[PDB]
């Protein structure tokens, strides 16, 4: 019942995204938008269901049709989000909020919130969404979004490029230790939190220039409506976090958590890190998923299992593949 992971596109080619097929369109009662505004933009463009609730394979196809994101990071992120996020006997994922539109749910411990659901893959030190602890980690957030301008404007000439990238991504983690007593950055959260400060200038930036300079009416179209600029290309060929060395050498940070109190961060040195990444991958596995299937019935370990052999096909190689229900 789960599909087969999509392949790489078989032509790469940077072309035109937003054309007659894939138009924008406002949003109806009902339709579901989360913290992800890549997948917002596709939803609202028809790449994925425009109410919000895909497949896995919907995700990968449109991901890679859209702008071009790699394959291995298409399959990596989105089983991720699925195995802890979506519902595995029913193959849909919400890119939001918790919906009935996933199908009956599993037994407690499960939750199957959506996207939104805080600290199974959403966290921390978002760039335009708030922290859950302050109540909304998935609207688009004017004020964190003029700050992602000022940050524009003092490191990247007016553009939101890789140096601006650096700068922002530390300001966001300072903001969190001073303000969230629950501020979390470890493991999958610090590994996605310098990722995605990169792919505004990978993926957001028209192909025909593909010159990491992202402006900031594109970067307003996207990040709050869900929107392509007017003739937007795609990315001339597949990429995800390329550069996000530059962001990490700014201001290198250790994974650690506040421990109940503003200003009390404290490294974790069960956490992996940058050195690490196949621990990750085996945390993730071995104690994320596990705690939300814990003791699974037949068909939901079928699925899981399933699900965590595509997971492990976007896994970079020299990784060993874990498996926790044999
Ligand atoms: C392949 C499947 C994808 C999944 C499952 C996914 C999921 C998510 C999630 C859950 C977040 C919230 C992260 C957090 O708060 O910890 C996020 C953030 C983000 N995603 Fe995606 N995403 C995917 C692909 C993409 C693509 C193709 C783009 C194209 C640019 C993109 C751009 C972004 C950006 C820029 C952010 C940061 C938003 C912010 O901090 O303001 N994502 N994604
Ligand atoms: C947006 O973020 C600011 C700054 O962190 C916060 O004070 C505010 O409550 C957030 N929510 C809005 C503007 O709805
Ligand atoms: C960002 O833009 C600023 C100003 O144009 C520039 O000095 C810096 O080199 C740029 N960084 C990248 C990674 O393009
Ligand atoms: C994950 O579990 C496997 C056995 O299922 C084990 O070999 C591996 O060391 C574990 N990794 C962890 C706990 O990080
Ligand atoms: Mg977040």
């Amino acid at each position: 019942e789960p599909g087969l992971p999509p392949g790489p596109l078989e032509n790469s080619s940077a072309k035109l995204v937003n054309d007659e097929a894939h138009p924008w369109k406002p949003l109806r009662p009902g339709d579901i938008r989360g913290p992800c505004p890549g997948l917002n933009t596709l939803a609202s463009h028809g790449y994925l269901p425009r109410n919000g609730v895909a497949t896995p394979a919907q995700i990968i196809n449109a991901v890679q049709e859209g702008f071009n994101f790699d394959n291995k990071a298409a399959i990596f992120a989105t089983y991720a989000a699925h195995l802890v996020d979506g519902n595995l006997i029913t193959d849909l994922l919400s890119i939001g909020r918790k919906t009935r539109l996933t199908g009956p749910d599993p037994p407690p411990p499960a939750s199957v919130g959506g996207l939104n659901e805080h600290g199974t893959f959403e966290g921390d030190a978002s760039m335009t969404r708030g922290d859950a602890f302050f109540g909304n980690n998935h609207d688009f957030n004017e004020t964190l979004f003029e700050q992602l301008v000022d940050y524009s404007n003092r490191f990247g000439g007016g553009k939101y490029n890789l140096t601006v990238a650096g700068e922002l991504r530390f300001k966001r983690i300072q903001d969190s230790i001073a303000t969230n007593p629950n501020f979390s950055f470890v493991d999958f959260r610090f590994f996605t939190a310098y990722a995605e400060t990169t792919f505004p200038a990978n993926l957001f930036v028209d192909g025909r220039r593909d010159d990491g300079q992202l402006d900031m009416d594109a970067a307003r179209s996207f990040f709050q409506f869900s929107r392509m600029p007017d003739d937007f290309f795609r990315a001339p060929s597949p990429r995800s976090v390329t550069g996000v060395e530059v962001v990490v050498q700014a201001h290198p940070m250790q994974p650690g958590r506040n421990v109940g109190k503003i200003n009390s961060y404290t490294v974790d040195p069960t956490s992996s890190d940058f050195s690490t990444p196949c621990l990750m991958y085996e945390k993730f596995v071995n104690i994320t998923v596990k705690s939300l299937y814990p003791n699974p019935t037949v068909q939901l370990r079928k699925a899981l299992n399933t699900n965590l052999d595509f997971l492990f096909q976007g896994v970079a190689a020299g990784c060993t593949q874990v498996f926790p229900y044999g």
